[PDB]
């Protein structure tokens, strides 16, 4: 019997299986407005009792580092998606919404009067990277625009509407982004928050942004529908830590506390695996270290692969286990796992492009 078609109670949704749509960034959203073809594309990948994440979602206007994406704090915004969430909730499948913003990670073009991006701290992100442009060619991140505490309690409440408008909206809940370098990341990690206030120094302080953020959002909608994303050890747009296991055990005892003082669990913690960029041993080490010390689901993304997403659930490695790449190829993927069919390859060079169906929605089904 495969452990990834056991039934899973994730919180007050009864899940069918354990393969889940990881977030993934498409940049179809024109304008930032979610379009029909988001609903065929979710629609295509969802199945009953299975749970979808969509792509980050912008919470502000200062909140986009990428062309295209969709936005939810419109009602516009809040309009379309859903019709997209009803398309994917005819399919019996369960959706979170993505919260996104990605601070520094961000270029002039992306940004409201062209201004600078925000972030913990004035430092770039180095040459190393580059942004990708509306135009398909590649720029320089530039120096962000360090927040004082108002503009925090700012960033928090856009979080807070956000996740209101995602009810709105028809979702079933809403994952916070506080991975992968991005604007919780960058109070998080003790390589990018350089502050000497309340929200930097400590270990404790470099934690209370998402704190803050994870607490606004349960107050406002229930710890049940939140799911929160970290990845404390990540090679991805300078967001290093001295100590990742540290901090990553920092951030689970936040979440512990605030589903006691709560009375009731988050949907989910979600980690991504080290090895995944846009030894073995440490990085195994780390995620069950953090899954051991969670008090509540855990998910693994990152690498994943039916034989290792077997293994992770059947070893007690994670309860769930989200797919990216072999999802945007294989829109029938859950049915390929369940039968152990061929997949499809995926066309990188079709991941961040604009049209509403090639390498989107014209991946093919199983013959
Ligand atoms: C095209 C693409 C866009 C992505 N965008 C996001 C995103 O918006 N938010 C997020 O948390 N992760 C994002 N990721 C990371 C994925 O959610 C996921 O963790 C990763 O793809 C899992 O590894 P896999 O592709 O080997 O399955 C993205 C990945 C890809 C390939
Ligand atoms: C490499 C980790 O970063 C990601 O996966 C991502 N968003 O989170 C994108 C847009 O690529």
């Amino acid at each position: 019997n495969n452990p990834l078609f056991s039934p899973y109670k994730m919180g007050k949704f009864n899940l069918s299986h354990r393969v889940v749509l990881a977030p993934m960034t498409r940049c179809r959203a024109l304008n930032n407005i979610p379009q029909a073809a988001l609903g065929e594309y979710y629609e295509q990948r969802a199945t009953a009792g299975g749970f979808l994440i969509t792509e980050g979602t912008m919470i502000s206007p200062t909140s986009a580092g990428f062309p295209h994406v969709p936005g939810i704090f419109t009602k516009e915004q809040v309009r379309e998606w859903k019709k997209i969430v009803d398309v994917v909730h005819a399919k019996g499948a369960v959706i979170f919404c993505q919260l996104w913003h990605v601070g520094r990670a961000s270029h002039e073009v992306y940004q409201p009067a062209g201004a600078a991006p925000i972030s913990s701290t004035e430092k770039p992100i180095s040459n190393r990277w580059r942004i990708l442009m509306p135009d398909g060619t590649h720029g320089i991140y530039p120096k962000p625009r360090a927040i004082g505490t108002y503009e925090i309690s700012q960033v928090v409440e856009d979080y807070r509407r956000s996740a209101l408008n995602a009810i709105e909206a028809g979702f079933d809940g809403i994952e916070i982004h506080g991975a992968h370098g991005y604007l919780i990341d960058q109070f998080l990690k003790d390589g990018i928050n350089d502050r000497t206030d309340e929200y930097g120094g400590s270990l404790a302080n470099r934690c209370k942004f998402i704190t803050q953020v994870v607490q606004a959002v349960v107050s406002a909608i229930g710890a049940d529908r939140v799911g929160v994303r970290v990845s404390p050890a990540i090679d991805h747009l300078d967001a290093m830590d001295s100590n990742p296991l540290s901090l990553g055990l920092a951030v689970v005892e936040r979440l512990n506390k605030i589903q006691l003082h709560s009375g009731s669990k988050l949907a989910y913690l979600h980690v991504t695996q080290p090895r995944y960029v846009a030894s073995e041993e440490e990085e195994a080490r780390l995620m069950r270290t953090l899954r051991n010390a969670y008090q509540g689901t855990f998910i693994c993304s990152g690498g994943y692969t039916r034989e290792l997403g077997i293994e992770a659930v059947a070893q007690g490695d994670a309860d769930l286990v989200s797919y990216g790449r072999l999802f945007i190829s294989n829109p029938d993927l859950v049915m390929r796992i369940k039968l152990n069919a061929p997949l499809n390859k995926y066309n990188r060079k079709t991941f961040f492009t604009q049209d509403p169906v090639v390498g989107y929605t014209d991946y093919p089904f199983l013959q």
